[PDB]
């Protein structure tokens, strides 16, 4: 009878092929992760993914799993696998960025037809850092603008809720920038190493942010996956928080910074139920390199820091709301 007895663009549905996987260029490949067991949201199972490349780049492909919180069996790719650690919605420290750089230019150069792909979990925010960095390498494009939203035209859904479109995060478009800052004017190596201590913290727009003058707020930075100095702004632990009413402003004295070197993430928690947290458990992280620092500050508009940069977050986090670190020295 009528009732039956049994049962996009991302979308490659060719030759008894049905994956999540796109061809950015004909040579680089973005994906979503190889998956075992179940399958949920309709994302591609491991033995035909593997069976796809084996058939269409025979001994001519390279995998990048991009995700820091799962691997599965190398060998259903025989053995072509490389991994960069990232947690989703962060970035790969520079260090890590230049190595997946290599080892790919190695790969590359050897033939003219191999392939790359690169996946994570869905296959964009980290995806689409490595994907972009990777042409700008290639030489497709010459800015990180141009190579993201290429990315993201090829890859991604339209999002009205982004600034910007190909990735998920403020930190995700600034470590490609980082990147064409390297290739530009580096050439293509890490900058002079230069060592910071955090000495302040200044927020701008601090009104109906939590308690609207930073009693809430906590800051911790995170350095190579540990917290090396944590403050508390209300309570005066390793900091002396000021708030100033008219200007709409919270500075606040950070004490015991240790020295800090390479990219650090900096997360914002809140003792403020009514204060959201978006990515990362916070309502508002960043990461940045202090080799790519100049002078003795950084300072990050809305748009440029993790969850603010959101659209569905501008009620709360206001035009004029930014974030300033301020440096010393420490060398």
């Amino acid at each position: 009878g009528h009732m039956k007895a049994s049962s996009n663009k991302r979308r490659y549905r060719k030759d008894g092929f049905d994956l999540d996987l796109t061809y950015v260029t004909d040579h680089v490949i973005a994906m979503s992760f190889p998956s075992s067991g179940r399958q949920s949201l309709f994302r591609n199972p491991i033995g035909e993914v593997s069976r796809f490349f084996k058939t269409k780049h025979p001994d001519k492909f390279r995998i990048y799993n991009l995700c820091s919180e799962r691997g599965y069996d190398e060998t259903k790719f025989d053995n072509h696998v490389y991994r960069v650690m990232i947690d989703d919605h962060n970035v790969p420290t520079l260090v890590d960025l230049l190595k997946f750089i290599d080892d790919a230019k190695v790969w590359m150069t050897s033939d003219p037809d191999h392939v790359i792909a690169i996946h994570s979990k869905g296959g964009k925010g980290r995806t689409g850092t490595l994907v972009s960095s990777w042409l700008l390498e290639d030489g497709k494009f010459d800015t990180a603008k141009e190579a993201l939203e290429y990315f993201g035209s090829r890859r991604t859904d339209f999002e009205v809720g982004d600034v910007f479109q190909g990735v998920e995060t403020a930190s995700q478009i600034r470590y490609v920038g980082y990147f064409e800052k390297i290739k530009k004017n580096y050439g293509g190596q890490l900058p002079p190493m230069k060592k910071l201590k955090v000495t302040g913290v200044t927020i701008t727009a601090i009104q109906g942010v939590g308690r609207g003058n930073g009693s809430d707020l906590s800051m911790q930075i995170v350095s190579e996956r540990q917290e090396v100095l944590l403050c508390k702004f209300a309570e005066g632990y390793n900091c002396a928080l000021q708030y100033d009413a008219t200007d709409d402003c919270v500075t606040c004295e950070v004490k015991n910074c240790p020295v800090l070197a390479g990219d650090i993430k900096v997360r914002f928690m809140s003792t403020s139920k009514s204060l959201p947290r978006g990515y990362d458990n916070c309502p508002f992280y960043f990461w940045f390199n202090t080799s790519l620092v100049e002078g003795d500050h950084v300072t990050l508009k809305r748009e440029e820091i993790d969850n603010p940069h959101k659209k569905k977050t501008w009620k709360i986090y206001r035009d004029n709301f930014t974030v300033k670190l301020t440096f010393s020295d420490a060398e």
